[PDB]
């Protein structure tokens, strides 16, 4: 029982791009840019439409990096988030009712204000590391337990 997600972190070698999102799910946090996949649309076309709505970034290449699963104690679906890595942009980000994006140096990287599970995983996506990971939260400040392994495929 799951759904999917696509998340995509621009990082470029001194500077990450996240975006503070305004309402909805995740509201009042950063992350990276994502959401559903459609129907009929592969993971990795719904990771460069969702960059493009929420950005205003265009994305040609689109690395695979990470898959973590999300349990929210009490919730029947699990989200299945696919996480994709780019360092190779078009324009510039955009701001707008939805979404605030901005850049963040490498050692400054708001994990206070960023999922709890970030602080897990982002240090590995900064080491060019690939991973699978599984965390279980209880609403969506607390983590009970997880799990986090570094892999040669996604
Ligand atoms: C704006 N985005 C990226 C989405 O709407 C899809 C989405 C939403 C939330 C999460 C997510 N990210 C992180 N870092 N931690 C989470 C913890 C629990 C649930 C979702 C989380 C991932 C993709």
């Amino acid at each position: 029982a799951s759904r999917l997600y696509t998340l995509v972190l621009v990082l470029q070698p001194q500077r990450v791009l996240l975006g503070m999102k305004k309402r909805g799910f995740g509201a009042g946090r950063w992350n990276g840019f994502g959401g559903k996949v459609q129907e009929g649309e592969t993971i990795e076309d719904g990771a460069r439409r969702e960059l493009q709505e929420e950005s205003g970034l265009t994305v040609d290449a689109l690395h695979k990096v990470g898959q973590i699963v999300f349990e929210f104690v009490g919730e029947p679906e699990l989200m299945d988030v696919h996480v994709f890595c780019t360092d190779s942009i078009q324009g510039t980000p955009v701001e707008s009712d939805e979404m605030r994006p901005c850049w963040f140096q490498l050692d400054q990287i708001p994990f206070k204000d960023m999922w709890p599970d970030d602080s897990y995983w982002f240090p590995l996506l900064l080491q060019k590391k690939k991973f699978h990971g599984y965390f279980k939260f209880q609403g969506q400040d607390t983590i009970l337990d997880y799990t986090l392994r570094e892999v040669d495929t996604v």
